[PDB]
């Protein structure tokens, strides 16, 4: 079934009464990867909490070695969904079958991600990171879900609270996994967290927008704002009131069925979303304005403390990111040693946006190897 | 069964029997886009000529439509396998499951292709262009084999003869894509070629290897190596004869099974090619050089009189590719146009060579729908 119709995807009445990472109901998924490693999948409808603090079902996608790693080892993999749409979201599009709107973000590295894992011998989680919301890059529901999707996995497995964890992600995936590494001291501190890879990290929501704007991609522009209007109820009522006709064609379309991140991408090439509006200071009004002070990891912008994560990190971006800048992305990191951060640092000199994915795959996973056996680098941060 | 392993993939000793394109046998084929679409799919095992000028078989997948255009039409759709390994082919990678090494070739833009051809009721063929040596690059060899495909589904669907046929290829595709063109008129001139798009075009072996050598891709240049090596048994012996012991690990993995796209790219960034040889100058050294002259679409660096194809096309390139470039194709260009060509030549000066695959489709798309109805643009050529 399309998740549209499908009540694994709903949050029944009686929500609250299940804590934070507790599994409402399982179910067999029928995956291509799991397929692929001859392994048991599973599909887990879990509690959570969005934005404004209130209870969700959302769903994970979970795989189990055939023979676990002893002490148990989980992996987290952060999907770039990159959509408001929610039969674009991982747990669907992981399912067995070309067919689906959204197939390509889990079709490339999740499968070499995954099966890499799997084979030695590691609990998988991937979680639906955007929420039944679908709000992309709304990154304090991206980081709950992805830490309560990580609980589902542990007590679904009964497996020991300290159970050693590793992240990865690119991207959307990147400023998905950095949600979760942000949160986890204050929203999951039960989490044994060894260690989180990601590239290409989206650090402010506001500096990504402007970078992707009027550009090749700025499709993704549009479902940001898109992402940020379906977490923040304030917000989704301040941007429908400025959209002229064409805006509310461009917002209804990108949360369309089967609007994922294909469409996305060669839909809206070079648009410019204050088109959308007759509102050019769009970013600079209240709740926008003030909602963006709070969906940034990067401190000079915050309106509030930003935490510094002490486990091993592993960050890298291509220097000529044509997609998501990586001089915020520089400027995080610069902003986290400075506090005591551990952070291993990898620019790469060669590559944009795309190949960087492809480039630094190798590099991240050798370096989440070390890090589960105790065995990351000593090195400088940043 | 991995190709290795399945017969469908061997020549009979009766071979000379056959004509060119005339089907040895056929077989159904559960593809993914086969059953994305709800189409009949099939495996095509037909006679071709390969580059030493003796009869082969070689492999084919061809889509059936549900509701056939009439008069009928063809869609002939290049993959770019870019990897010296069988199973590393087309046909292999269209099947259902995600364990096929070279999977990432046929389930990204393919299915967009393919599924846009079928909709519009077209017979769908996508030949394994690289023959059942996996001779990468040998443009004889691609061309002839493409040719023959096309050959193969006319008379397994028995259809007429002067069928319009168009053709759609990027990169490595686009190499096979322009072979195809190259030896339309002298080796199938029975073919009714409405229109060729193809883009990020490798006209020139010798200009694309140094292009790539000690660079990023430089895993490229290496398969290239092994391609047209695995066409010329002249050249293989020659290469063979030069390799040192590292050269000849290199050359053994890079045809080893399952060593495809992505392993060709991972394995190999920042190589040099002449660290695997004894020989620095083994471009200009025969057999190399003098194969190199056949194996260029630019007149100026050929030492044969290259065909210049009067049917419509539309090529296109990104400015600022760092893989294959720009300036072999764009001189390409010019010289087909002084000579009579008709292409429509685009330029894209904000991407590179994965951003042009992405931004090129829909216009490729777009141009080639135009063909088929006898609409592509009257524009001036290059």
């Amino acid at each position: 079934a399309d998740p549209n119709d499908d009540l694994f995807y709903t949050t029944p009445d009686n929500i609250n009464t299940y804590a934070n990472g507790q599994v409402i109901q399982s179910r067999k998924a029928d995956t291509d990867i799991g397929n692929s490693n001859k392994v048991e999948a599973f599909q887990l409808q879990y509690r959570t909490t969005n934005t404004q603090k209130e209870a969700q079902a959302n769903v994970a996608t979970v795989w189990i070695p055939n023979k676990p790693a002893s002490p148990p080892k989980i992996f987290s993999y952060q999907v770039y969904q990159d959509s408001t749409q929610l039969n674009c979201a991982p747990s669907y599009s992981f399912l067995k079958g070309l067919d689906k709107p959204n197939k390509a973000t889990t079709i490339l590295e999740a499968p070499i991600i995954i099966g890499w894992a799997l084979q030695q011998g590691f609990y998988v989680v991937s979680s639906d990171h955007e929420g039944p919301r679908s709000s992309f890059i709304a990154g304090y529901e991206e980081g709950m879900a992805i830490l309560d999707g990580i609980r589902a996995l542990k007590n679904y497995a009964k497996l020991p609270t300290d159970s050693a964890i590793g992240f990865y992600g690119y991207s959307g995936g990147a400023h998905a996994t950095g949600w979760a590494a942000n949160l986890a001291g204050s929203y999951a501190p039960e989490h044994n967290i060894i260690g989180a890879a990601y590239g290409g990290l989206p650090a402010s929501a506001r500096d990504t927008f402007n970078f992707l704007n009027k550009g090749a991609f700025a499709g993704f522009a549009i479902a940001g704002v898109s992402g940020l209007a379906l977490a923040y109820p304030d917000v989704e009522t301040y941007i429908q009131s400025r959209l002229n006709a064409k805006g509310e064609k461009v917002f209804k379309q990108v949360r369309s069925r089967g609007f994922c991140i294909g469409q996305v991408v060669l839909t809206y090439p070079f648009v410019d979303a204050y088109s959308l509006i007759n509102d050019t200071n769009l970013l600079n009004e209240e709740p926008v304005a003030s909602t963006l002070k709070s969906e940034t990891l990067v401190q000079a912008e915050a309106s509030y403390t930003v935490p510094v994560p002490k486990f091993p990190r592993f960050i890298w971006h291509a220097l000529l990111d044509e997609i998501v800048p990586f001089h915020s992305a520089a400027t995080y990191v610069k902003e986290q040693c400075s506090k005591g951060a551990d952070i291993n640092w990898n620019v790469y000199s060669f590559a944009e946006h795309i190949s960087a994915e492809l480039f630094g795959l190798l590099p991240g996973l050798d370096w989440l190897n070390k890090a589960y056996k105790g065995q990351a680098p000593k090195v400088p941060c940043g």
